[PDB]
């Protein structure tokens, strides 16, 4: 169907794929922290950083669009991924935005989706089209809407990893989940007319400030599938209610020791560890193709 570098072109066309910067969620900033587990996430994975421990944790939040001058009050999503570091030195990557669902069971959709929503030029009558073609996603405009809300911070917005990943622990027995990365301030945010009056980088201002005022705390929720919930389909809405909190994410500050020199920071859905394995989900497996591309086109270097 569609290759890696078909999707970087279709981003490039619609404003994305920059000199240097990651080709979607160019702008963003990285945080320090760590994450901590509760007593029984062990029963539902065997992964390291699910034991209970502290382990490490990197943060970027980011804004979905491919330029990295977009302004924070505009609409659009967010993105919160997180890298834990395990005690042998791995890591392991969970990526989440503020979507409910994905807006395409495929990544055909998803990128037809993205040039549908291209220039100003005829956007309505393109989206209008694209509904036409894509029912289901005509059935959720509000979560389309939901989607694109102007946070009144990075820490007052809930984000989602959308894809089904299947965790299994130490006894054998496993579950499928999706993840929740939900605040623990409340959640809040900003009308069009306050937005519009905000610096393009207030939420990054807003967050420094915050953080010098204390630590920002996000809880890690995981959403187990039900008898009829798909694990293949992230557009595929989920009747389960059974919906768990693992571990707790805290951020103390922005860092500084990362992305300096040769390094290289890639948050990869498809970067898990023992005790969790991805779903067949054909947008998630897609993703780590794109990345690499994307990562290749701002560094030099490919994998
Ligand atoms: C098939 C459709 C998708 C494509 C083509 C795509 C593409 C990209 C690209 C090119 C980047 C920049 C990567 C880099 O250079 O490091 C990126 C970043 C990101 N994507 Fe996707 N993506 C897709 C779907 C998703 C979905 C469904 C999620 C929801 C969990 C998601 C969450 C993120 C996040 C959170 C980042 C931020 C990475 C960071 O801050 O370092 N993406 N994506």
């Amino acid at each position: 169907g569609l290759t890696p570098d078909q999707a970087i072109d279709a981003i490039r066309g619609t404003g994305g794929a920059q000199p240097g910067c990651r080709a979607l969620h160019a702008k963003g900033t990285l945080y320090r922290g760590t994450f901590t587990a509760t007593r029984d996430a062990v029963m539902l994975s065997a992964a390291p950083h699910l034991d209970g421990s502290t382990v490490p944790a990197l943060i970027r939040f980011s804004n979905g669009s491919g330029n990295p001058k977009q302004r924070d009050g505009a609409p659009g999503v967010r993105g919160m991924a997180v890298k834990f570091t395990l005690p042998d030195g791995s890591t392991t990557d969970v990526s989440a935005q503020t979507a409910r669902l994905l807006v395409s069971s495929t990544p055909e959709g998803f990128i037809d989706l993205l040039k549908a929503m291209r220039p100003g030029l005829t956007t309505p009558l393109r989206l209008a089209t694209h509904l036409l073609t894509h029912p289901r996603l005509l059935g959720a405009l509000p979560l389309l809407r939901e989607a694109n809300r102007i946070p009144a911070s990075y820490a007052t917005t809930e984000y989602h990893g959308l894809h089904a990943f299947r965790w299994i622990a130490a006894d054998g027995s496993a579950r499928f989940v999706r993840y929740h990365l939900v605040p623990t301030a409340a959640e809040e945010y900003l009308s069009a007319s306050d937005a519009r009056g905000k610096d393009p980088d207030f939420l990054t201002d807003e967050l420094a400030a915050r953080l010098q005022d204390g630590p920002v705390r996000f809880d890690f929720r995981v959403q187990i599938a039900g008898p009829t919930d798909s694990t293949v389909d992230p557009s595929s809405a989920w009747q389960s209610t059974q919906i768990v909190t693992v571990g707790t994410v805290t951020i103390t500050g922005p860092d500084t020791e990362r992305e300096h020199g040769g390094d290289i920071v890639v948050f990869d859905p498809m970067r898990v560890t023992d005790g969790i394995e991805p779903s067949d989900d054909p947008v998630l497996r897609f993703r780590t193709l794109v990345y690499s591309a994307s990562v290749k086109l701002r560094t030099g270097v490919d994998r």
